[PDB]
Parts: C-alpha cells; structure tokens; sequence
C-alpha cells in the first residue's frame, strides 16, 4: 500500500507507548500552561509547519481546529481545555517532526 504504515489503529502499536507516560506528559504541561501564548507559538508553527509539509498540512488543520474551538470560547474551565491542547501537542509527536515543544 504505502510506507510508513503508523497511521492506523492496529493491536499494540510499536515503541514503548503507555498511560503511564503519556499522562505524565500532560500533567507537566497541564501543571501551568497559556493558551493565548501557546496559541500564537503553535499557530506560527504549523503555518510555517505546513509550508514545509503540506501532506501533513491536513493533519495539522485537524489539531489546531480543535484548540482553537476551545480557545474561540474562553470560559469553559475544564479538561476539554487542557484536552485540546494537548491532543495538538501529541499529534506531533507521533508524526515524529522535530519541533520546539519537546
């Protein structure tokens, strides 16, 4: 079919991947995290991102849609905020692009 098969959602996926560290992750950026700040730096990134990598572009438009429907309405105090920014920075890490995050 194609190379690079790591979209999919296949029984046990490779690399050591877990909740353990995985929440780990999210409970050090959640500890003090800006959205407005945030958003500007990861708007920037995948702009230039997708310039660079237009056939993750699609990808990309996908993460940052959803943190930016959560930071369009800034009121919503809770774990859909931390989840969607969050979900944006681990869609990057799986697609395995050196970024200024990690």
């Amino acid at each position: 079919s194609m190379d690079k098969e790591w979209i999919s959602k296949l029984p046990k996926s490779p690399e050591p991947w877990t909740p353990e560290q995985e929440e780990a992750f999210l409970k050090r950026f959640a500890e003090k995290v800006d959205p407005e700040e945030t958003l500007k730096k990861l708007e920037e990134w995948i702009k230039e991102n997708i310039k660079k990598y237009p056939e993750y572009k699609d990808e990309l438009e996908v993460a940052y849609n959803s943190a930016k429907l959560f930071l369009e309405s800034p009121l919503v105090e809770g774990p859909g905020k931390v989840r969607a920014i969050g979900r944006v920075l681990w869609t990057i890490k799986r697609l395995n692009i050196d970024s200024p995050f990690v």
